[PDB]
């Protein structure tokens, strides 16, 4: 009656029989306490995922806005639209994080690095800077922002 | 009913001049439940193996070139399997999980094959981690050309 847990079991069971190889299928089982921990963990992961996602869009929007490229139309009605593609290819980024409450903000950083890499961002272009606390961010962020080979800067606070 | 057998053995001891003993066991309220639990599982293993002997012999006669006894009258053929496990090779698949109770079924199914004319040399036992691996393990046993029936014991519900 789940339509998801039943079909996955049927498919794997037939997969092992048809190929004659063991397929150990194990799922999770939580009861009102690991679910809360799991939901808390994924909420932080998404929080840092979208923070790095908007930087990619804004960085591409600036490049397209002040660039010389005839853009596409809404539907073919000649109204050109300027929008930021979610392709972080060729963009260089810089992340500033505070080690205060590092057990949580590191999930924000980890959830932002993979968002850049999966969208085509090369690993050679991401620079991470750690500071003792949020009060050290403005000077550190200023140093990274002045660099010419930096297209966006992401910072994470503490609470 | 229980005193008469003791008297009969006692008279036998004097007649044959040999020490012949007799002993019984008194059961409290708990050991009766323990004894009934063992017998119930032994019967389940006995019946599971019995249902495989009949089907194995049914295939032997169904594909045979010799038809047999008709219905209560005649002119209607009837096919059925005898309970003679002579010359039949078997294969048992059991799960290691809950082995303290699954092994009762296996022991109750081995003697059923033995007491019906089957020798132990034609029995092949295979143990698997859990019930999930039973269908894929019984598949490999059935690939063997020297297997005529497969018995599988799980542990759920």
């Amino acid at each position: 009656f789940d339509y998801n847990a039943s079909v996955v079991s049927k498919g794997l069971a037939n997969l092992s029989l048809e190929l004659r190889k063991p397929v150990s299928f194990d799922i999770i089982t939580a009861d009102t306490l690991e679910q809360a921990i799991e939901r808390a963990g994924t909420k932080h992961g998404n929080k840092g995922w979208e923070a790095a996602l908007s930087a990619i869009e804004m960085a591409n929007l600036y490049k397209s806005l002040r660039g010389t490229e005839h853009h596409h139309h809404l539907h073919g009605s000649s109204i050109e639209i300027y929008e930021g593609k979610l392709t972080a290819e060729g963009l260089r980024f810089g992340i500033v994080a505070s080690r205060f409450n590092h057990t949580l903000v590191d999930r924000l950083v980890e959830g932002a690095i993979d968002c850049i890499v999966r969208h085509g961002g090369r690993g050679e272009d991401i620079t991470l800077v750690r500071v003792p606390g949020a009060w050290e961010i403005p000077v550190a962020a200023d140093e990274l922002a002045r660099k010419e080979d930096i297209d966006a800067v992401i910072a994470f606070g503490d609470l």
